[PDB]
């Protein structure tokens, strides 16, 4: 008999995250969230290259979902009849049934309804995980996400000292698997279904295709760069479900980092490149100092440059010559 | 002339791990352990695929030797005239001749005797090292195991408070490399020897065929499954000898993590999945609040669910509905 | 208008670094350094193995650049006409423009000037970026390097302690990517040019050819051994532009270790091995205990004692029996 106040969340595509609170005065509440799984095919790459994708809410990844310690929190997860597989969630936020897992497989035409609480703060992923060897399978598809549990005081560097947010990004890696013919061309195919023997033969040997942010090559980047102006500080969550990632951003710093991803640790400062350990998310604090373009990428150039895995950052404001400056301009050795 | 008191353990086949206490009152022993080489053949798969293993004391992993700070620690290596190789032994705990390694060096038919004194504290990997190719080739066939040196007040949480755990799971994963056949299929070999050519070959491409947890698919479930009860407090060591792991306690927590696995360092607390660097053993300590079944992984999914990277932990004990909680049952969507 | 007093360094190729002050009653000044760009056909290996390099002053990893925190460094970067493509520099340690990436693009016949300020301390990576596929090829290549940042005040423990290095030596990890013609045999080119559409094909696959310190398999070995005597502290930077590392010191130990290579976070202590991360630098001291060779590798074996990753150390000094002792030599078995 759990009476505690009741508040709904509308979900927002990534790299958006919902409105929330990082303080809070609000006590404990039922936080409730809909999922929706959609199967569909889906481009991945500037070459036309198709890609039987699975995924929460259409998007790869999976929306943010944002609460507090102590929250509790309730999801609907729904498998409408237009899809062809069972499906489930396990959340690594949360305690007991495989983190949901065994309590959320549905067929198509189901839904079912988890509460959990969150006792742990901090960033986590959150995945399908229907069994066996459809673990991989539907995790590497796109069916994955991040939920991040604040602390009601908000964050802090572990020395006192509160750490506000101006703004924050989630960015989802996504490891993918595309096989390619005799020929040497990626294949596609009229189902997930019809996918899964050449794919699963490709999983097991280890490599990728593809490694993209937010579902596909250049995804954010142009009009969909992200942005921010200097003397902001911006909080960018970062979420591997399957493989290691290494973020960088280039030009900048981490400036608090929890690579592990929880807030219960005190952040490391003054990173260049940090580590997402695969099947976890981590978060990176950084205060901008100059405008223009930075690249956040996996520091595995060969994945950033040729694989998919590069953001843009366009920021706005003045130029500190004293940070940095080209003394003399390129000009012919005298 | 060292003259402190002498005592013999029992070694015990992995997961499980010899008796010891945590804290202690005792001063500085020399603690007496015996390992006697074996090279065997053995089945890793339940399709029955077979793998030209070399062990110590006849098991993948080699038993968890347990210390305490201070201790000194003398090992008789054994190796019978019924293996084909000279073998050594490493302890990456010990401080000069190359772990050991230079002064293990036997031949089939000999046996030789180590001290060591135990000076850092922390669990370690101890493994084969018989000079050059063959290094990567002893310790891949299976050549290795853990040494975990206690701190003589017991393990702590950096904060004051001691953390004591009701029992130790010592888990070692192995990547190995099994060659194919034009057919596809993996191959057989007579010898340790014949199988060297073909499996260094596929070794220098750096993908495993198959990632297991204490020596074949499957070992740590059934009737071998991992046990505990809601209320205990579980440590589990666990090592990887060549290539990096990734584990993941599905359902539950890291409550408190030495990834590095050294206990000069303080844990972290509350992780999801935590990262064990290859050439390295860590540990992860948690209390279960939950019956049911758990799954332990390495979260790469394709290794976990595809080449034989988990284990199941069955956990007796009450459900709590406030932690989680099926809200509604899977039923047709309205 | 910046008029602080100017100091120019002279470089030295690695593993030595150039003389520097650790604690330092300096305050800011300009340090003036130059890079000169050469690419050049090598051999990496004792079978005859050739690479089209390109490095920064002629070596692989380039050389490490020291300065304080709170120095402008202001680098002279020349592409000499001799060399055929387009290069610059990005700094890890710089704030702005790509890390000074787009404010140092160079044809041959031109050199640029750049100055940064130090404002965060450790070691950083810095690499050639000049955009685009060209940067993981760049990088893979060889055009990377380190830069050290200290703490006025030297570096400490983080519990109130100095920690002094009596040397360091830098130790830069290359991935390379070679090619094999039908036959299986490595592939020559006559330019880096050339060389190009095969090492890209291979670099996508994400598996290297070698992995290899200080440019060639065998560098830091033999003649060219890193040196220590008992009771010398070392500080070993260890530097990976592109791909994860996980160095160890075989019978020995990291006293204090910042893996991830940023001195405003304490170090670990009394690690076994510890993790690089690709993109980054980090740096391990340790006070030799015991004389002999030691090994320093990545604890991943195959691509330590198979792939070219071994480097030696050999100490000088006095056995110490009561650390470690053979207590009876190889004898048969009774
Ligand atoms: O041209 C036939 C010849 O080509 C191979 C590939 O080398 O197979 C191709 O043609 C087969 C018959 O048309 C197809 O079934 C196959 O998918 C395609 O690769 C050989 O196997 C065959 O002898
Ligand atoms: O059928 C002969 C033909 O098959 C190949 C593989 O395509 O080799 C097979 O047969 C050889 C001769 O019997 C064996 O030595 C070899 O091990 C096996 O692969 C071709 O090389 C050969 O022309
Ligand atoms: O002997 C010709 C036969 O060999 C193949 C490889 O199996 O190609 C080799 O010879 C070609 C023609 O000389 C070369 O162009 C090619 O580089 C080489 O691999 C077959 O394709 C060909 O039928
Ligand atoms: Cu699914
Ligand atoms: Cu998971
Ligand atoms: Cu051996
Ligand atoms: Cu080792
Ligand atoms: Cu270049
Ligand atoms: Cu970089």
């Amino acid at each position: 008999d759990l009476k505690l106040p009741r508040q709904k969340v509308e979900l927002v595509a990534p790299p958006f995250v919902h409105a929330h609170e990082q303080a809070t005065k609000q006590g404990p509440k039922i936080v409730e969230f809909k999922l929706t799984i959609e199967e569909k095919k889906v481009v991945i790459d500037e070459k036309g290259t198709t890609f039987q994708a699975m995924t929460f809410n259409g998007s790869m990844p999976g929306p943010l979902m944002v609460v507090h310690e102590g929250d509790y929190v309730e999801t609907t997860l729904v498998n409408p009849a237009t899809n062809t597989m069972p499906h489930n969630i396990d959340f690594h936020s949360a305690t007991g049934a495989l983190g949901g897992g065994a309590l959320t497989l549905i067929n198509p035409g189901e839904q079912v309804v988890l509460r959990w609480k969150a006792t742990k703060t901090g960033v986590f992923v959150y995945h399908c995980a229907p069994g066996g060897p459809m673990i991989p399978w539907h995790v590497v598809s796109g069916m994955n996400g991040a939920v991040m549990v604040l602390p009601r005081d908000g964050l802090n560097d572990g020395k006192g000292h509160a750490l506000k947010y101006d703004k924050v990004y989630y960015v989802g890696e996504q490891d993918m698997y595309v096989p390619r013919d005799e020929k040497g061309n990626f294949k596609s195919y009229d189902s997930p279904g019809e996918a899964f023997t050449d794919t699963e033969e490709m999983m097991k040997k280890l490599i990728p295709s593809h490694v993209v942010f937010n579902g596909k090559v250049g995804a954010l980047t142009g009009k969909n760069a992200l942005t921010a102006n200097v003397g902001e500080n911006v909080l960018i969550v970062h979420s591997q479900a399957n493989r290691d990632s290494r973020p960088h951003l280039i030009g900048g710093h981490g400036d608090y980092v929890w690579e592990t991803g929880k807030f219960g640790n005190a952040p490391e400062v003054g990173l260049e490149t940090w580590f997402i350990r695969g099947g976890s998310a981590g978060a990176a604090m950084y205060k901008f100092m100059q405008p223009g373009i930075y690249a956040y990428v996996t520091h595995n150039l060969i994945e950033a440059a040729d694989l998919g895995a590069t953001a843009h950052f366009k920021v706005e404001g003045k130029w500190n010559d004293d940070l940095m400056t080209q003394v003399k301009a390129p000009a012919e050795i005298p």
